[PDB]
């Protein structure tokens, strides 16, 4: 019929006076061989596989106990509350205190990706998009700071690290030291300990006050699969009844609509699958509820039944402290971050230039203005309280439908912003239906693992060792300098001294 | 000169002279074409690259406390001892008991590797060697019985499954039910179990009672990094002072001296790496020491001052009992010994026969008399006390020197032989000095993951959760339940109804 013929002249003429006007030539529609309408879908493909972290970023940094302390926990029968009482949960006033930094974080993290698109586009004209990169989620929450207060370094301290790595890597780049830095790395070093975070991220996802609930202690083989149905009130600890958890087994069905949805290939689908189990999880009378009848849980309920909300940042905004830089355990931090960042975002941002062939014989069109975006962008995401930001890799689902220049990253930038007004949507998403969106990401960087030389022996040992002992001693650190003792060690005292036995 | 001249004219005599016998004529040395000299090349380097499991099968069944039970405990100043108390370490009447078991170990291994590897060649006409296998040595020892009588299955039990077992591989193997049955298993499934194994055995050689002690306890990540010098005398934890013990540091050197040899490829490299970082630890009076001033060390040293003796075996001979075949989980150990001998001995033995060219369009000429002394030889070593028998892939090192009859074996069977006498200096090998040797099994198993399809959705998240969950919540079988239940619902609930609903 003529129905369809009147929506397709529509579109062949709203493409041209986009191109006819002065917004085509900003962006350059006219080259880059491309229309306006091709662009709007490269950038909703391109949310839809970037929109499970504005939740998995906000559930991981609240189990850091960002702001909260000592000093504003509760009051009970005794005189002062002590130090390890407040910070393990069940309290009316330290958990009040985590349901109000949890709605600083679901914002925080829209104006961190916001800023890094929306200035990647206008600057550089390239179509990829930009949020708080995960890896380094869990390095500064679970490692660095740790689980509720715990550890040695404090949350101050720790958004005093992500300035000063992130003007470290302005001024590493704007002067040219990156191909004589990031080459020095060896490739096997450089390409196992993406598999190594792989595995922390994911034994994550798997413990009992983390994410779902398999792994817990045991006595005399130090981790066991406890599952456990009724478990303590207090702590965590199994008091009977294996495998038998209805929120267990509601976030296993989680993670097959999302490994049912990746293949057939639908675009967003980790997103669907944090839909699915919250949804059936907010229906009061259940066992598996986000909202029971404790006057813990109604203040939840009275903030979820509105559904649009504008909300500020008012607790972890602008928090520097550079008065614990002059101890050990602070550089350490630093000169592993600084390590994970020189990985991710090179590997990552030549990869992603010669899908859609913007490459010529090395220095494609957008070089020395995406280095300095992806890096000023973590000094701005440093005070509103969220890590550094990378460049990712399911932009790609934008390169693959056609878009090629900066307009895809902008619209981008704004699908974030029309996101940070749904908050009493996203605070609610409960910690077991975040679970299986952490072993995902497992998956998807294991899958680099068959680059790894294994037919050499030196090449085997130095990624055996760094693959083992993160997920193992619960260290990403562990890996990094156990890696290079085994690669120094293998090479260094033999080679190195045949060298300085023939150059003198 | 003329002394080499000398040498070898006689070597081309006494090649003559064997194959001019009739020991030639029952190995067939005309044909298959070799001489007498250079089999005897093939099987030193084959004994070299297996004489570890010598060493490593005893001080891992010995951790399983074979058959020291409650009742030769000690006396203490109680009227009786308590259950928990004499099985933990620190007892005059246990410890020397378990100083009796493993010297029936040693020579129970030997006596188990004679026996599978003189059998293979006098019955096959077939260039490899015997023993009992790695892989289930630590099934059996720490999670079906468990680590010095802890679990639920006795050791007596443990023996009689590796009868009904070693049974019913005779009698699936002899009707024909091999290609049927084998094949039913997926890929994926039989390719990533065999990586999880090597990240179990490797986690076992790091804990602090098992092997050297990186990983321990810890009361809010489940596992940290210990490697702690002045530690606990009764139980293992960390009173003070990380990565400054002597017995972690001297297991290092002992794992880059193991590495350092494979690559320029010497042959036997883990025997060296276990004799250096032994003859350092007995000399007494240094804090490495397996010989202390303690009455427990000063019948270690009465017995080590001579360094030969024929021992016989006397406490883990024949002993098992069908009493408790009765319940739940004697059947689930059943079925998964099964199920991991039948990947062992299968994609082992059709690969290293077709190195040396004896493979023709399928059925190589040792076909059905290889499956069958592989399986009878199970039987035979269950009733003195070690657990199933595997064709070693440490034996391809003699099919790269030239031997292809069966008199390779026949030779391998005779090192062992001439093993079993040197009783005294095998059972005092320290627990730091074969850590590092289970975990350079642990990498070479990890080598065959770079075959495993990472490509498709459904091949990855199958090997994903099989790999993880393996030693993570220590268990072989929650692999191989949680593998083959994710890669059924990922796959029957919409292939197997469309096939449903077409078939009809
Ligand atoms: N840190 C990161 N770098 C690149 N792509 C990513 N996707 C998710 N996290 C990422
Ligand atoms: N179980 C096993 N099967 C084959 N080769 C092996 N090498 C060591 N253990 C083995």
């Amino acid at each position: 019929k003529t129905l369809c013929k009147s929506w397709s002249d529509m579109k062949k003429h709203l493409n041209d006076t986009v191109s006819k006007s002065f917004i085509g030539r900003f962006f350059k529609l006219e080259a880059r061989k491309t229309t306006f309408t091709t662009e709007l879908r490269a950038a909703t493909a391109t949310f839809l596989t970037m929109a499970y972290i504005i939740t998995v970023n906000a559930n991981i940094l609240a189990d850091s106990g960002a702001t909260c302390s000592i000093n504003d926990c509760s009051t009970v029968a005794s005189s002062s509350p002590p130090g390890p009482e407040c910070v393990l949960g069940s309290n009316p006033g330290y958990e009040q205190c985590i349901s109000r930094v949890k709605k600083d974080l679901v914002v925080a993290t829209s104006l961190s990706a916001m800023v890094g698109s929306l200035a990647m586009g206008l600057l550089a004209n390239l179509p990829f998009g930009l949020a708080p990169g995960m890896g380094a989620n869990a390095y500064i929450a679970y490692n660095v700071v740790g689980f509720r207060g715990s550890g040695s370094i404090s949350y101050h301290t720790a958004m005093a690290i992500v300035l000063l790595e992130g003007c470290a890597f302005l001024a590493v780049s704007a002067l040219g030291l990156r191909g004589k830095l990031a080459r020095l790395i060896p490739q096997t070093v450089r390409l196992a300990c993406a598999v190594g975070i792989g595995m922390f991220i994911a034994f994550v996802g798997l413990q009992m006050n983390q994410g779902i609930g398999l792994v817990g202690p045991d006595k005399s083989t130090l981790v066991t699969l406890t599952a456990c149905a009724e478990t303590d009130p207090v702590t965590g600890a199994c008091l009977g009844g294996k495998m038998k958890s209805p929120t267990f087994w509601l976030a296993v069905v989680g993670f097959l609509i999302t490994s049912f949805g990746l293949m057939k290939n639908v675009k967003g689908s980790m997103i669907y699958g944090i839909v699915f189990v919250t949804a059936i999880s907010w229906i009061r009378g259940t066992q598996v509820t986000i909202f029971p009848h404790t006057p813990l849980g109604d203040s939840n309920y009275n903030y979820f039944t509105k559904i649009v909300d504008f909300h500020k940042i008012q607790s972890t905004l602008g928090a520097i402290s550079f008065t614990e830089f002059r101890k050990s355990e602070v550089w350490v931090a630093f000169a592993t971050l600084f390590y994970v960042d020189l990985l991710g975002t090179t590997g990552v941002l030549y990869t992603m230039a010669e899908i859609g062939g913007f490459v010529e014989d090395g220095k494609f069109e957008g070089e020395y203005a995406a280095y300095l975006v992806d890096a000023g962008s973590s000094v701005v995401g440093s005070a509103l309280g969220v890590t550094t930001t990378a460049t990712f890799v399911e932009s790609s689902a934008g390169l693959k439908e056609g878009g090629k220049t900066g307009l895809t990253a902008v619209i981008v930038g704004l699908y974030f912003l029309a996101s940070m007004f749904f908050t009493p949507l996203v605070t609610n998403v409960p910690r077991w239906a975040v679970g299986p969106s952490l072993v995902m990401v497992g998956v998807m960087m294991m899958g680099v693992v068959k680059d790894i030389r294994w037919g050499e022996t030196k090449e085997a040992v130095t990624a055996f060792v760094t693959i083992l002992l993160m997920p193992l001693t619960y260290s990403i650190a562990n890996g990094i300098i156990a890696g290079i003792g085994i690669y120094l060690a293998l090479s260094m005292y033999d080679v190195v001294l045949g060298v300085a036995k023939w150059l003198n």
